[PDB]
Parts: C-alpha cells; structure tokens; sequence
DNA sequence: CCGACGTCGCATCAGC
DNA sequence: GCTGATGCGA
DNA sequence: GTCGG
C-alpha cells in the first residue's frame, strides 16, 4: 500500500478508457503503469521519479505530480461528474455488459440497477445472470472458502473419472488470502494435442457439479471452456453463502505446463511475459511456446517439461506463482 | 516520430 | 448452414 | 499512453 493513492488513480483512469472511451490500449497502458508502480518499493516523491519506471511516460508523470500536490486529479473529478460516463461505468460492472452494450442501454434510457431489473427481457443470457448475482459477484472469497470449494470440485471430478486431474489456478494458486473467483484447470489423458479419444469430457464434469448443486448457473459453455456460477452448501439455520463465479478450462494433458502458466496469471503478468517473449522472438499461448520465423509466422512448438522451461526460453529467471501477482 | 501493443474461447451477428 | 467479424471475458 | 527502432 506504499503508493495506493497513485495506483488507485491510474486504475480508475484505466477503467474509464476501457468502458467509456473504448480505448483498449490506453486501458492496458494505465494497467501496466499501475502495476509497475505497485511493486516499486519506495513511496513515490514525484512524477519524475515515477517516469523512470517502464510504462510510466510523460502524461502519467504529470498526473502523479498533480495527485501528490493536491491529493486528487481534476480529469478524474470531471469524469466522476459526467452522467454518461458514470452511467456507463456502473452498467459495465454487470458481467456480460461491456462498453458497447452499456452505451447502448444508456441510449435507451436504461442506466440504473432499477432500470436493469425491470428490463430483463433486453439482456442476453450472460447479462441476465450477471444482474441476478450483481451483489454476490462484488464479494471477495476468503481462502478458507476457496479451500472448501477446492475439496468439492476435486472430489466430484474424481467420482466421474479417476484419471481426471483438476488444478485450481488463478489468484488461489498464487497464494492469495482472498480471491475474486475460482479458476479450475482440467486435464484427462483422453484429450491431448494429438487426439480427442472421448467426447463430452468437460460436459461430464459440469453435469456432475450441477447434480450435487455446486454449479448453479451457466454463463457460457463450449468444448474446452466453461464459465458459470457456483455456491458452497450451508448448514442448518445458516445464512447461505454468496454465489461465486467459476471458470473451468479443459487443456490437452501434454500441454499442461503452458496451460497452468496461463491460468495462474496474473493477467498483467501474462501480458508482460508474452510481450517479453515477442522481444526474444517467441510467442506464448496457453498451449505452446513457439519460435517466430523472420517472416513473422510462428514455428513449431518447442519441448516443454515444466513451467520453468518456458521461462528459460525467453531468458527469464523462474518465478514461483506467489511472485506473479503483478 | 510512430507502428504496435498478449493471446485466445464462447456468444452473437452480418453477409452469402 | 458456413465463414468471418465483433463483443466480452479469461 | 508508452516506447523501441
Ligand atoms: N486479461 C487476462 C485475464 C485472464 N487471464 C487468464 C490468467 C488470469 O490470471 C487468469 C484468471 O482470471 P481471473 O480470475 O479474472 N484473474 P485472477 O484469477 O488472477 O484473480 P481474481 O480476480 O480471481 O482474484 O486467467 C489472462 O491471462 N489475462
Ligand atoms: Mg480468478
Ligand atoms: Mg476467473
Ligand atoms: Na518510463
Ligand atoms: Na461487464
């Protein structure tokens, strides 16, 4: 929390450019700058000091100078006052409602929680469930609850087929004491980069989790990625646990290390690592790491026998999950 | 200065 | 229906 | 908004 004031400011600016201006690269730029400042081990004295950090340029340095002198930012103060920006920023907090849909809802005079609730018929399925659990999705999940959820998921997965391996990644794997949601990486020996010897591999697990009333809703569902809602069982006379977002990603068993590297994150860490990979002449996704031929096409997948192997190729010293919280 | 910015899954829609 | 683009999100 | 070339 050394420079929390600055990083909060930059984060708010990031969200503005993403939601209102619809400038995804300004959003990324602000996110990058906020991240590098967050890990800077000194209380920042000036914008000039901050500008030394990669990702922090002239404009942000100026904003930091304003914030240090006054404790606020005029650009942000104005943004907070603008009705259209405020309306759009609120609407986008509903899962499924993005910058485009939010701006469209505003045009139609749909701009409040009350407006949304009396107009469910104008929402797609994702958006409708997002509204349904708007309050719950705001809530953090204590690691203690994450542990309970992990036990249920792993044990139910084991019941379907013993050869399944379920790994909880995301912020949980990085050792966070609280998480925004649950992310589960799934493998089965019948699904490799070479072939798929069994149908409905992801479907079967989802079905089982629904059958025991753990998974409660589905936002989207394909052959390799599930996005939905889950809830811990409560005891007699106890108030119910909040509903939680859960993602399940099926990844070819032989490509587990690239898969777990991706799903562990963090999101900015992945962006930074993959950017570094490009500079070193590689490209990394959740499946492979590939060389980039001089032309610009990705070459053949390189052998990967650990998360560390991926770090080695791009000449980065290995970083444990707990040190990837950027 | 200025091109490019990490990479991809699922839902949705446009055009044929 | 297929293919490709876009929106949204992980 | 930032920056490597
Ligand atoms: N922008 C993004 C979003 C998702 N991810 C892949 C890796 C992110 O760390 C990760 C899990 O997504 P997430 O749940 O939205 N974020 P994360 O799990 O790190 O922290 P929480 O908000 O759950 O506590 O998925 C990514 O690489 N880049
Ligand atoms: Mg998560
Ligand atoms: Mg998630
Ligand atoms: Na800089
Ligand atoms: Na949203």
């Amino acid at each position: 929390t050394l420079n929390g004031g600055i990083t909060d400011m930059l984060t708010e600016l990031a969200n503005f450019e993403k939601n209102v201006s619809q400038a995804i690269h300004k959003y990324n730029a602000y996110r990058k700058a906020a991240s590098v400042i967050a890990k800077y081990p000194h209380k920042i004295k000036s914008g000039a000091e901050a500008k030394k950090l990669p990702g922090v340029g002239t404009k942000i340095a100026e904003k930091i100078d304003e914030f240090l002198a006054t404790g606020k930012l005029r650009k942000l103060e104005k943004i907070r006052q603008d009705d259209t920006s405020s309306s759009i920023n609120f609407l986008t907090r509903v899962s499924g409602i993005g910058p485009s849909a939010a701006r469209k809802f505003v045009d139609e005079g749909i701009k409040t929680l009350e407006d949304l609730r009396k107009n469910e018929d104008k929402l797609n399925h994702h958006q409708r469930i997002g509204l349904k659990y708007f309050g719950d999705f705001e809530k953090r999940i204590p690691r203690e609850e994450m542990l309970q959820m992990q036990d249920i998921v792993l044990n139910e997965v084991k019941k379907v087929d013993s050869e399944y391996i379920a790994t909880v990644c995301g912020s949980f794997r990085r050792g966070a004491e609280s998480s925004g949601d649950m992310d589960v990486l799934l493998t089965h020996p019948s699904f490799t980069s070479e072939s798929t010897k069994q149908p409905k591999l992801l479907h079967q697990v989802v079905e089982q989790l629904q059958k025991v009333h753990f998974i409660t809703d589905t936002l989207s569902k394909g052959e390799t990625k599930f996005m939905g809602v889950c809830q811990l069982p409560s005891k007699n006379d106890e108030k119910e646990y909040p509903h939680r977002r859960i993602d399940i990603r099926l990844i070819p068993k032989d490509q587990y290390y690239c898969g777990v590297l991706y799903f562990t994150g963090s999101d900015i860490f992945n962006k930074n690592m993959r950017a570094h990979a490009l500079e070193k002449g590689f490209t990394i996704n959740e499946y492979t790491i590939r060389p980039l031929g001089v032309t610009g096409v990705a070459g053949e997948p390189l052998p990967v026998d650990s998360e560390k192997d991926i770090f080695d190729y791009i000449q980065w010293k290995y970083r444990e999950p707990k040190d990837r919280s950027e």
